[PDB]
């Protein structure tokens, strides 16, 4: 078990990393700090994952119960009717202040999770149990809660943080090469904003990942956990620094939302959107042809898209940027690379036209 | 201008009251950190104070937008499905991190204006404009902002504390004999849980307070506001203390849930539960005699109900109590008065026959 921990003094919590944790029961218990539990998950992850995570909160712990609300599977049914099932069981269990919730599945059940922990009775303990790359490598760590709306990904939610996070790299056995590869895309992130060496062993390891080795993989998720663990302890709400984890995000969302919720996966909509990103910077003379090759023969060693789908206009994706939570008062401030490997800027002051050319390159019409 | 702060280090702010405030725009527009603004308010505020706070924000001010949602007037509104008018116009006319709502009516406003705010983008400014005594004395201060679900009151929220409170006592003016009796009730709840000489001091000037007098209302704002600043700033997420704010509201609740929201006014709810806490306090012989009908004849002062409605059951009052926010693990704590005027306990531990015998004693059934 590793340790990459979240200092946010009194909020502090743990991020416990390895294989087979979900059969080491003392984890979660310690976090677990009332009677009752109610693990959140969805249609797919429920038969692999419940009765293994149910096993290791009660079947050795008898002052704890524990039930469940089984959700659909899917980023479309990521909204606030969804979410009101999860309010609605809570209620008629009539659960309390001291019962806990437990998010098990992807980065949808997290941030669904996350925001109604938040948002019952203004707020009760969770913990996070996620069960894909991209909810191991970035959405379990942070705090960052919350729905799409219809016009928009993430406009509503709450800045809310787990008592611990649990990843066992065994449940990432039963998740899909599709799913495996998307995650990815976050852990390359880590390495162009802000983390050269990660980069550069990416690099030379992607075959491992891309192949699910497991030692890759740990340190992939540890060393991403590392990074984010940093930028959400200097920066928890995100007055500045932590907009640097939306590099590719805004163009990737737009993506989301424009080309209709689910059809393709986040973390591939943020490996286009990281192109495209990439691509901008280039149009601006921050960056070097070299950053360009090589961010695009890393998201080509794992098998993900370097350009958004040929249905996505140029006006869809400046009319869903125009709701990106990285305006301020009016203005799109972005995330753009900017000299050697592993740097970036978080500005409002970019040059339009670049931004134009970019969306018209990438875009069929 | 009056000021009384509210101490939470970097979410620290100030309260301002008396007269005229709406005309003096320099007190909304320094809290307006950003050009844009949102305010909410209901068809019934809307036409009386609309115009008026939109001049407000905009007097020598190009720099500052201004749009506003209408909602519907009632706490049977106070519910998630009319929440999202906000969010739809919020994102539809595409308002940002930096924008600022601001929330301008009765306690029903406050609230769900106060969880849109926070729930907004992971959560944008707001300002408090209350409108009602309930309001000015109580909701608007302390950040407890939510909505109801049906089985139950304010099960979902969010503490979000407002950039300031501009209570302008000249809105009162408008505000009907009913609801201005109404918010009578949080003044002399200050008065039995902490406040023994500012219940003195109502005791004289209740007469004065129904008649409308300038002064004697404008004191018991203060007043109220202080003691509640001081109990939010010392708990302001309810570990302890903050929970005595709550006297006669376990009972209140349950009958604004079990005689429907909005049959009665929460203040005249609120009432009728304090007369139900000083009873089972009596029963407990926890409290004397002159406390209980000193109690109910400061109420009848106010013409507010000391009897809960004749419709309400034994059964409903049990069920509804079970979704209390002050039950922990299956435990339900109560506030009740014990000793000389002015002082109370939250307890879990209390007799169940004093419970259910003042239950019998108000219930026709
Ligand atoms: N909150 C944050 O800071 C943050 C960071 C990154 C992403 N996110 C959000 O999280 C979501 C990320 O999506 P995701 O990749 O987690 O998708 P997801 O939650 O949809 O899961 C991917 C798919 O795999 C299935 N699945 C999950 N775990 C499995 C397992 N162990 N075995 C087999 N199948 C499994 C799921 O049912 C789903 O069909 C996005 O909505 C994104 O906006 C949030
Ligand atoms: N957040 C808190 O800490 C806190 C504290 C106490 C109460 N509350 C909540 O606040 C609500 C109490 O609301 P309320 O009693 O203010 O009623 P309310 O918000 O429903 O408004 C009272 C009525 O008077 C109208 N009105 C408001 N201002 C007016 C004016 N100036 N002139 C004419 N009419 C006006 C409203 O449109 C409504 O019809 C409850 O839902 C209660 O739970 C919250």
């Amino acid at each position: 078990p590793t340790i990459v921990d979240v200092d946010l003094g009194d909020r502090s919590y743990p991020i416990y990393i390895g294989s087979g944790l979900l059969d080491q029961p003392d984890l979660l218990q310690r976090h677990v700090h009332g009677k009752r539990v109610l693990v959140v998950t969805n249609s797919t992850v429920a038969p692999i994952y419940l009765d293994k995570v149910v096993g290791a909160l009660t079947n050795e712990n008898p002052n704890v119960s524990v039930e469940s609300v089984i959700l659909p599977d899917g980023e479309k049914y990521k909204n606030m009717d969804t979410l009101m099932k999860v309010f609605d069981k809570a209620i008629e269990s009539r659960l309390d202040r001291r019962c806990t919730f437990v998010a098990l599945g992807g980065g949808v059940i997290g941030d669904m999770c996350g925001y109604a922990a938040a948002s019952f009775l203004r707020g009760v303990n969770f913990i996070q149990i996620p069960t894909t790359v991209m909810a191991q490598v970035d959405s379990s760590v942070g705090g960052k809660t919350g729905i799409n709306h219809r016009l928009g990904k993430n406009l509503i939610g709450a800045f809310y943080q787990p008592q611990c996070v649990l990843i066992d790299t065994d449940t990432l056995n039963t998740l899909p090469d599709r799913e495996l590869a998307s995650g990815l895309a976050e852990v390359v992130k880590y390495g162009l904003i802000r983390d050269a060496n990660f980069f550069e062993w990416q690099e030379k390891n992607m075959p491992a990942l891309m192949a699910r080795d497991p030692s890759a993989l740990a340190y992939a998720i540890k060393r991403s956990c590392e990074n984010k663990a940093e930028v959400v302890s200097l920066d928890e709400k995100e007055s500045g620094l932590r907009a640097t984890l939306n590099l590719g995000h805004t163009f990737g969302h737009a993506i989301e939302t424009g080309f209709g919720y689910g059809q393709w996966l986040h973390g591939e909509a943020v490996a286009a959107g990281m192109v495209m990103a990439v691509d901008m910077s280039y149009r601006l003379g921050w960056i070097d042809e070299s950053i360009v090759n090589r961010a695009h023969n890393i998201l080509q060693q794992a098998k993900l898209p370097t350009a958004p789908p040929e249905t996505m206009t140029v006006e869809m994706f400046k009319s869903v940027m125009a709701v990106d939570k990285k305006v301020a008062d009016g203005l799109l401030r972005l995330i753009l690379l900017k000299g050697p490997l592993g740097n970036c800027v978080f500005t409002g002051d970019y040059d339009r036209k670049a931004l134009d050319e970019t969306l018209h390159a990438f875009c069929k019409s």
